[PDB]
């Protein structure tokens, strides 16, 4: 009877994948029947479309990773004023065209990674960095980048960002911009790659133009970037329990439907994970909180090498 909407940026990726089938276990294990669909490709158009879709068809909760803060906004109002309890995960809306931000971390987590990661790979206060992500308008990348861009500047200064530019999610256009800058930046030591389309075509780039030294960290699925670990041209990258991040999605949706607490502070048990925690939306940098509105942190992120890719299983 009850119905729950998971949305991704767009199908075809890894990470989406692992994601939804993470909510549609969470969901069978909850008698809940939940439905994973997304657009080809990440727009704003085709994920408003979906939203409206879901709507009209009255779906009980929707839970969408966003590829524009205020893009989904006007679909989103609508939902909630006909009772659809909207929810985000991976990439947020803005927190008041949402109710719930089931994220992987805050900001300056995973901006620190991001920077930690590729100062233990360059080894050397002077350097040249580049960005390399999906869009520049995408919300959860955008705020992780700029915390990175800030930590760079006040805790590596002799380090200089040369450049940064997208792929937009697609696999060819990411490959073609990964070689541009290689090719333009011949004194570049470092490739930031926090997108799972933007780092494996980064390390493929690098194999293609046989450019060595060149230090590639960024966020991505194990299961793509475990080639590029063996041959060694990514020592080290980074992600999250992502089937797990679909997972708690989900039972934080149902806690809104059998009317729970869920205000700041208050906290709920899901089995196999353990206690999470609604966070205030003030972790994310925001300027809003609200009764019912706030963000929950996934417990761990996970640092990967080629002595752990095995280990988990997406
Ligand atoms: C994990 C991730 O960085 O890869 C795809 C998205 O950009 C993302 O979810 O943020």
């Amino acid at each position: 009877a009850e119905r729950i909407a998971f949305i991704p940026k767009l199908v075809g990726v890894g990470f989406f994948t692992s994601g939804g089938n993470g909510a549609q276990e969470a969901g069978k294990a909850l008698g809940i029947d939940v439905t994973y669909d997304g657009p080809t490709e990440p727009s704003v158009s085709g994920q408003v479309q979906l939203v409206n879709n879901f709507v009209n068809q009255g779906y009980d909760a929707i839970i969408v990773s966003a590829v524009s803060p205020d893009g989904l906004c006007p679909a989103l109002k609508r939902a909630m004023q006909r009772g659809v309890k909207i929810l985000t995960w991976d990439s947020d809306t803005k927190p008041e065209c949402r109710s719930y931000y089931i994220n992987q971390g805050t900001p300056k987590q995973l901006g620190s990674m991001l920077v930690e990661m590729a100062a233990h790979q360059v080894d050397k206060e002077k350097a040249k960095v580049a960005f390399f992500y999906s869009s520049p308008t995408v919300t959860d990348q955008n705020q992780w980048v700029k915390e990175a861009k800030a930590k760079i500047s006040q805790e590596h200064p002799g380090w200089e960002i040369v450049t940064t530019q997208f792929g937009y999610n697609d696999a060819t256009k990411s490959l073609q911009t990964a070689e541009g800058i290689i090719k333009a930046y011949p004194d570049l030591d470092a490739i930031i790659a926090p997108d799972a389309n933007a780092l494996p075509a980064a390390a493929q780039a690098a194999e293609n133009l046989k450019r060595n030294n060149l230090a590639i960290v960024g966020f991505s699925t194990p299961n793509v970037m475990r080639p590029y670990v063996q041959r060694g041209t990514v020592k080290e990258f980074g992600l999250w329990d992502v089937v797990q991040q679909g997972k708690i999605s989900v039972y934080v949706a149902n806690a809104l439907l059998k009317n729970m607490p869920m205000n700041v502070g208050d906290s709920l048990d899901i089995p196999g994970i353990g206690k999470v925690t609604v966070s205030p939306n003030s972790e994310q940098g925001y300027h809003y909180e609200a009764k019912g509105n706030g963000i929950v942190l996934l417990p761990e992120r996970v640092i990967f090498n080629k002595d752990n890719i095995d280990k988990y299983d997406f």
